[PDB]
């Protein structure tokens, strides 16, 4: 009848010691929106960098970033 939108977790939005970047995408809408991870200018980010919304679910979860 009008159950509310599966959108992707939240949560992915905020990211400590750097900084989460939208793009194509804003409730209530994302059409498969992407998002860019990129960390603090000290610590280097290894791992799930790049993710996309999809079936109310991001491809890859949260990374980490070292310290140099």
């Amino acid at each position: 009848e009008a159950e509310f939108v599966r959108i992707c977790s939240k949560s992915y939005l905020t990211l400590e010691n750097g900084k989460v970047f939208l793009t194509g995408g804003d409730l209530p809408a994302l059409d498969g929106a992407r998002v860019e991870f990129r960390c603090d200018p000290d610590f280097h980010l290894v791992g799930s960098s790049r993710s996309v919304c999809s079936q109310g679910q991001w491809s890859t979860p949260k990374p980490h970033c070292q310290v140099n």
